[PDB]
């Protein structure tokens, strides 16, 4: 349940309210460290089918290493934001001197640790996989230095499994140039993800949010490679902040807008642009025109602020009263009468025009309703399907409450010889001043041409004098 | 097979012809189903290492089913859908009562059934891995209960191959909001695919053009995850439905036609923006304005009636006559005189503008012509490379027929001085319209002018009678 | 590397610059094959654990090779070309006959060769896996003609390490139906595209500079499948040529630009169009608007010159002087008097409109500047974060030179009366013609208001003689 709808016929617009906001509003990066035995390429030749297996596992480890060290060496009008600038500029930081022996220092006797860098940013620090053990304690000292030797055929096997996930972040950041989206599994398993949420300087509401959303905390966060110095390989994670939560936020869909009583291609046709995510933050509106960089988790919905816009509340009355005074609403306007559709949440608008078959079905009915002329909408309720001419879609089966708010569809009130249909984004003003404006100088201008009856012409150029008498010009010479 | 293809001069464009349709018209979804067993929170822990690697491959399983488990918890007028509406529509109902445990029975005997689901949708299961066999009957029992004996390594080796499939499924649903598109082996072998091809309620000429298109329905298809309840992973497969096939479609390239005998940035500039493919559907044509949601196999053409638009069959009359009655051709306005080329089917069309070289080579012979200014065309048949500026442009190497159709360039038409050079999309008859408020804008001035000519200004105000003599006031003194 | 960076307050932009180009001028075609060992079900039936392991992981070969089989058979402006038009042309020619036998018996005794092809072209040749030896020489003895023996468990590991790259090979063929981009690790590791690269027939210049960047080169390669013939998989690897490297590349930044002294939604607001990535080329200036198509390592810049525009030297004289009469620059107008901000190389633009709240932000110190209504700048120099309304952007913390180069907004030069805020893509010589015309307009009203307060009106109509006197008729006969 939880959702409900409001359909607007004058604006051949649908708004749907009923969900909750989780804004990303900062970041929050944890320094991901490695530790590796290095070099020791001194190959002992005992060719031994289980020695070659170590060995050529041996070389894997060594090429992983190798690649991560080569490493290091109205959708416009929007902002445009940098979104790892944050993870990054700690990247600089490790890449000073002693920066990496300081977190190295701290990570001595325990798996994580708070380390204050010089940069003055106490940054989470930890390690996650431990191949400088496993190798200088469990492979070396039975190889290196004991007369090349592999007892059991389980430690090849122990090796490759312990050896697997450094080759998939080495593999990972080979093909994406050191900076990886989403956060993978092999750059951070799940119960180290819930581990460092539980440990991030954020409130309880902000853990329980991010701790049963880890797949959406995943889409919405950033791996960086930083270096590989000292036996060491260190990558940041870039982790997301909602500051924002539980605000209410809304969807508003649009459709096109046309007259069905003129002839042919003299249909004029309006259509609202202002579509996309609308939620409460701070006392204003941000608005969230890409749909697409948005995630939709039940009535949840994952947003990022740096896709968005700060709007007045006053937007809000766009869906009631277009034409009001306190926000001028964003429209847009052609001469194309075409068909088409927009799924809503729970619903369905329906622009048909011309000779379109516009319908609405069900699978156990088959069409329950085909639409006329205009900018119609229908429910989820008893609805599956619609179709508008050779397109079938879906409609989403979200049980909730739809309502319809009857009104004349405010196309109705231009008149097509005056009205620009080539406004690509325009507002209710902007077409009022475009209007108002032509219509002025037409006005004026016959004020001018029919206000130029009775005057003098000019009199023959012919050297004589000439004065006025009876509406013509007479000869002076001929009165004396 | 056989393209051909026809440049039309007068339009700077070309139509790609021979191409066959497969448009995706519908959905079918199924269930596939993955029988687990139960988990043993805590197994037995012995020191052995072939029991180590058991139970480190028992977590890796663990954690899968965990992390499936926290999961359930001209292109801008198209249609806005909801792609994945009729499978999310499925994975609602499993989540009812008793539904999971209908299709768990239904297929105890069979590794596929058709299920009547309480919707009154049956729909097809079938179930996929088989895990809950391998380790209750030849794994678990010689370790679960009071025993710890792993007798064979081959076991290992044996559970890592049978449960790295399990492992992967979770791996591209955590990474992907439990949604995943192309369908990726993982979700759907290539012989469980076509299997389920065989099996849906489709013609024969469907069925075999999906068969040997395999690569292509999985482009066109989505995995989305439903339930983890009862010992079993329930999603579901959304797979197209191609409903319209064999039918003709062809591909319309265009390219910016420009004045070249103007002076500076005086050109004007004029552009056919219906680009995309056309295919006859059902009396109509189905555009597809988004040349990327669209596959080409051979003569094959795959597309999405979702990003399509149905238009009426006079939409052809733009490649023969752009300034017909019947149908408003759509075009933009400019006045940037910036050379490009548009790579077709069979050749390439290049708009040569200003004093840019625009080149076709031949990899063997090198420049082989020059291009003037102006929008010609040229066929790969000899042709190698074409060259715009600093771009070089591969040709495509299909072997077809290409036809020149001479023709006078419809932007010399057009006066400049009337002429709407921002016409970001408008059509033929929206620029008439402008251009004949343009010269209304220019006679009203032309008749306001020609009724002042020959008025008389007042004369001097000195207390003096003034004649009228050779266009000036004289005295009347001076005739006396 | 020296990165400056220059702020033009007339225009509400910045300019970047020190940074130098490798262009993707062309392609290179290289061929990779997999030797097979086709194909048999000739499966002896002895149960053993080692054997029936090499029975599934046969299987799992025969698939992937049969897998493959079926696979055989600003911008809107901008150019279209074939990304892989030269990479399917090698495809056609390896289909001919005999043309994989000439490849398989030039890698007969190399792991690298370079072949001639049919139609002249050269072509490097890589054998990446050699499972036709393995199989039939280590493998197949003990089974096929040998009464069915698996004899070490050493082999069963290592096969499956062998065919675990074919497995990964067919799977990402599978899933992006036979063209892949970026260049995998599995399609290529890094020595073996290493290898390639420094036998291409390019420059050591070339040679560093890919060698150096290999993880840029994949995001810029692509991988075709071709032909499985003849116990051979072969591929075809696209690779990037940058024919232009090391000439003096910049970024521009734009922000909307809006007068703040009206009221409400009565100011105008203006807005560079031409952002993105620019470079000199050949005398002129390669554009880049899409900036997603460019990467960026340090000081270089990696574009594709297939998404750019070959512009003319006077595109600079944009950046200084905005009203030049060589370059008509290209601008968007509107009246959405709305804040935002763009992060730029080493600093930050502000458009702060409205009441909103802008902010530039220390770490240490909270906020040290509030910024004004109107388009302001500030460098990174001091500033960790800027926000914009409900927006928190992180600037970069690259070191740099930032100039502020104070001026006169452009917006401010507009008549609002006049101006046409209804451009979605105009210039600024574009919208002075439609100025002009209505300037015009108003200019010659106001000329006939005041000449026809200066014309006589008729005189008396009383058959008697009339001259002028003090603006009034009066009789000459007075004056007789
Ligand atoms: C222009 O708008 C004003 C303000 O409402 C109105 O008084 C006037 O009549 C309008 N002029 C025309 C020609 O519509
Ligand atoms: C332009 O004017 C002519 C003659 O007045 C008329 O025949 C034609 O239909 C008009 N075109 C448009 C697009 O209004
Ligand atoms: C506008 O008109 C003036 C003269 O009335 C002319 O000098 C100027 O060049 C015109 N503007 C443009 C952009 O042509």
């Amino acid at each position: 349940q939880n959702i409900t709808e409001e359909f607007y016929q004058s604006t051949c617009s649908a708004v749907s309210r009923g969900y909750l906001s989780a804004l990303r509003t900062g970041w929050y990066t944890s320094v991901v460290t490695i530790e590796l035995s290095k070099i020791q390429k001194n190959v002992c030749k005992s060719t031994d089918s289980k020695v070659k297996l170590i060995k050529q596992e041996l070389e894997r480890y060594n090429n992983a290493v190798v690649e991560l060290q080569s490493l290091m060496q109205l959708g416009f009008l929007l902002g445009i934001g940098s979104a790892v600038a944050s993870g990054v500029a700690v990247c600089k930081v490790l890449h000073l001197e002693g920066e990496v022996n300081k977190i190295k220092n701290a990570l001595l006797s325990t798996n994580k640790a708070v380390v204050s860098l010089s940069n003055g940013v106490s940054v989470l620090t930890f390690k996650v996989l431990d191949l400088k053990n496993y190798i200088d304690k469990e492979l070396l000292p039975q190889l290196n230095n004991h007369d090349c030797r592999i007892s059991n055929i389980e430690t090849v096997i122990e090796f490759q499994q312990k050896n697997n996930r450094l080759l998939e972040i080495a593999r990972e950041f080979s093909v994406n140039a050191g900076i990886t989206t989403p956060l993978s599994t092999y750059m951070l398993t799940n119960s180290e993800l819930l581990s460092l949420i539980n440990d991030m300087p954020i409130t309880n509401d902000q853990k329980k949010l991010m701790s049963s959303n880890v797949q959406i905390v995943r889409q919405q966060s950033y791996s960086i490679m930083c270096v590989v110095k000292e036996e060491v390989i260190a990558y940041v994670v870039q982790l997301p902040i909602y500051g924002v939560i539980d605000t209410p936020c809304w969807k508003l869909h649009t459709s096109p807008l046309c007259t069905t009583d003129n002839k042919e291609g003299s249909n004029i046709c309006l259509t609202r642009t202002d579509r996309g995510w609308y939620c409460d933050n701070a006392g204003s509106v941000s608005f969230f025109p890409q749909t697409e960089t948005c995630k939709v988790q039940s009535n949840r919905v994952f947003c990022d602020t740096m896709n968005s816009l700060t709007l007045p509340t006053d937007v809000n009355l766009c869906n009631t009263d277009i034409f009001n005074t306190k926000y001028d609403c964003k429209i847009m306007t052609s001469k194309t009468d075409i068909s088409s559709s927009v799924i809503t949440s729970i619903g369905a608008i329906v622009s048909c025009y011309g000779k379109t078959k516009c319908t609405a079905s069900n699978k156990n009915r088959g069409i329950i309703k085909t639409f006329s002329n205009g900018c119609d909408y229908v429910s989820n309720k008893g609805v599956d399907t619609v179709s508008v001419g050779n397109t079938l879609y879906y409609v989403n089966k979200l049980e909730g409450k739809a309502l319809y708010i009857k009104g004349e569809p405010i196309i109705n009130y231009y008149d097509p010889l005056v009205f620009p249909s080539d406004e690509f984004d325009a507002s209710i003003a902007q077409v009022n001043a475009k209007i108002n404006q032509s219509l002025a100088f037409i006005r004026r201008s016959d004020e001018l041409l029919s206000a130029i009856g009775g005057y003098i012409p000019e009199a023959p150029r012919d050297g004589q004098a000439y004065v006025r008498k009876d509406g013509e010009w007479v000869l002076l010479s001929t009165f004396l």
